């Protein structure tokens, strides 16, 4: 109650849900007895109950929205789209407000704009956001002999050990604060905010209030006539696609989806089980065992999926991921997400990506050019080796005919740090790129797209 | 806890947002001074607290679609468009479900298209949802010797003490629960679900299944064929419209209405202050003091309001109303709720319509056939007559086509399930229409509309 600051749930006479199709029970009960990395350590009873609540709760997507965004991922896959995936290194309950989120869908849209006219194509947007709230760790022990802070889903950021206990409640927080994002983003993505030329505004604004301004001035004001013949044209934004934004998240916290799955309607063809709790979901590089539960319950759901596939990935085991999770050679419904550092990138993704293309299969190749960049001091990242890492990426699909897909990025519309520092360090885990480095990068990746 | 069937989910205390400008907060302040019936009995520092909470929180809508929806009622007021709203009674936290908001959502556009069709005119889709969890009542003690149950939003519907005590933690409750119901009523109004056809089809089918069902053949077949000619006129999905459903509830507990109030940014008009938590509210029969709290909230925000007008009304007081929270003459800012009781709307309304036709003001005409026409069944429950509903809707009717003024729009409380008399007895307040009677009356109405 208020006086204990809770909320207090009932799950007693809370039932009666259609059982699964036995097959997607079998399947699904399958996929989660195998091994499963990085999970919370909390109680199987609580975990249960914090299901049990989040089981009928309204959903955060909805099915006929995934097989949209799957329809516009197979246009990426066949090479005439691109994917823009971008948002917080970890959301948090503390900056879960109206000014974050709109910062990061500005930032987004933004992004977008100076993307899909350096592309010459559409622009899949994707943001990290109403999930992204559980994070991988190497130790369990950080750096002050705490437990790990492994994101708000799981434990508190706080540096005391009762705030880094696993709790499970936080299963229900997350969502809570899920849903409320996704709302907004909603509300936002219908709203004024979405109009192609007020975005645009915007990236003129930071051409003239930025160091290397001058060096985008040329391409901003290319992009700004490019609108203005739009209008020209006779084309008024009553007469455009509204904006779409989906959801994303790394698929981490198995409590947490399982609870999120929601069985289809007749109106696709067979009933399959769907992921709720976002658009499309990733698998990050310590949870990808071939033969653990994520990459298995990946197989089990109808949402497009990704997987991040780090310096040690082989071509065949990346054909592997490629059969077991694109089975019915479905373009789009599988993303590979590369994330090797710029100094290895020109030389370990050739062998891959011709490997996985001699399989006739058509995944999406996208560029992570921030986990596998990093260096010692506050955890920090250059901008010139991430920019260097998606220019290697674009030189390795270029000599090979193949399509550079996209790039998955982590930003905020907050001016922050991170980029070369204790000015404003805010993240809760990785640095980002502020705002204004997230929209320098979106410039240099249209100069790469236009080349 | 364990031996409980209850968990307990903490709420994040989490640093706040700059504070709402200091000029609206002494006018807030003055204008909540005033005495406010109907309000929970919670202590005044457990509200604080949880109000501070809401004060941050990503709002439930946005004040560009509040601006939309008082340009589409200042059309209703101009007797250019009309206005249905309808819902739950009252929301639960336990039927705030997919099944049941869906179903609700596939009512409305029900009901909307057919109502469309007979007035030959757009109609307006207000949502009773995302906030009505909220109940006046007129005796603190009910027949079970319990403090009286009040809503979720207040306490808690089950027959035992400690659930009926006032608890503000049900504050966030409400919000989150308010919350996650938007984000699926926005997900299900841009989805299939939306499409006129397909809508239309279930018309069809409850035609083909209900009794009677040879009544509305004629007026929906009449719709098909009308919807068949705009196909073949190539009129396709896109060019229609994106069904646009908003969500109201009585503005009863100030200290949730308080806590949602937000400044707009100013790039439309000037800033102002727009209660988020609802795109329109309404001010009930027992809080409509000229002098109270509820009334001066309603002055303060720039959403659209209305007030319900019960028999006692007097054409005086009627026009205090007006002028009190439409000082500015802005068409439909203003909607006076008709609820007179079926034997009492032919004699008293005209003398109210008039006297407020006199003052130049453009009001919306709205009847609300419900709250008028309650009475208890021989075998213990609360109902209401379907023929008295239906006649007070018809009886409001001849008062404005005596008068040459609109009737612009009824307000009804319903359900897409299928609900009785003690066979399915479940509504937790008064009783709705179940899905197939606030069908009928959609039907009896578009008829009236046609005359
Ligand atoms: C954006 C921040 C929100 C803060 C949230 C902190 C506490 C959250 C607890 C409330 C959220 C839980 O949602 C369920 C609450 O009501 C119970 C059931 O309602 C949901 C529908 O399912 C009901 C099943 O019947
Ligand atoms: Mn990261
Ligand atoms: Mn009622």
């Amino acid at each position: 109650g208020a006086m204990n600051w809770t909320v207090d749930i009932p799950i007693d006479q809370l039932p009666s849900l259609p059982p699964l199709p036995t097959d997607l029970r079998t399947r699904l009960d399958a996929a989660l007895a195998k091994p499963a990395a990085q999970q919370p350590t909390w109680p199987a009873d609580q975990a249960l109950a914090m299901r049990t609540v989040l089981e009928s709760v309204p959903p955060v997507t909805v099915p006929s929205e995934i097989v949209r965004l799957q329809e516009q991922l197979a246009q990426v896959a066949k090479g005439e789209a691109f994917l823009l995936q971008g948002g917080d290194c970890a959301e948090t309950f503390m900056d879960n407000t109206e000014p974050h989120i709109r910062g990061n869908v500005r930032a987004l849209l933004q992004m977008a704009v100076v993307l899909t006219y350096g592309a010459s194509m559409p622009v899949v947007k994707v943001a990290r956001i109403a999930g992204q709230y559980a994070k991988p760790r190497s130790a369990d022990i950080d750096a002050l002999g705490l437990r790990s802070y492994r994101g708000d889903m799981i434990n508190g950021f706080a540096p005391d050990a009762a705030a880094r206990e696993h709790d499970p409640s936080r299963l229900v927080r997350a969502y809570a604060n899920a849903s409320a994002a996704m709302n907004l983003v909603r509300a936002l993505t219908s709203s004024g905010l979405a109009s192609l030329h007020l975005v645009h505004d915007w990236n003129r604004e930071f051409v003239r209030t930025s160091p290397a301004g001058a060096r985008y001035e040329a391409l901003a004001t290319e992009i700004d006539r490019g609108l203005r013949f739009m209008s020209a044209c006779g084309v008024a934004d009553r007469n455009l696609q509204t904006a779409e934004i989906y959801a994303s998240h790394e698929a981490l916290v198995l409590d947490y989806e399982r609870a999120m799955l929601r069985l289809s309607d007749g109106d696709d063809g067979e009933p399959q089980l769907f992921d709720l709790s976002a658009h499309t979901v990733w698998i990050g590089e310590r949870t990808r065992q071939i033969d653990g539960a994520h990459i298995a319950f990946a197989q089990v759901i109808a949402n497009p999926v990704g997987v991040k596939l780090g310096p040690n990935m082989t071509p065949e085991l990346a054909v592997e991921y490629v059969e077991r999770l694109d089975p019915h050679n479905k373009p789009g419904r599988l993303t590979l997400v590369s994330r090797m550092g710029n100094h290895k990138v020109r030389d370990l993704l050739p062998p891959i990506v011709e490997k996985v293309q001699a399989t006739g299969h058509q995944v999406i190749w996208q560029c992570d050019p921030m986990h596998g960049n990093t260096h010692e001091s506050f955890k920090t990242r250059h901008f010139d080796r991430i920019v260097d890492e998606v220019q290697g990426f674009f030189e390795v699909h270029r000599a090979l005919g193949t399509h550079p897909g996209g790039i998955h990025v982590e930003i905020t519309g907050e001016n922050v740090t991170e980029c070369l520092l204790a000015g404003r360090y805010e993240t809760a885990c990785d640095p980002r790129l502020n705002t204004q480095q997230s929209l320098e990068l979106a410039f240099l990746v249209a100069e790469m797209l236009r080349d």
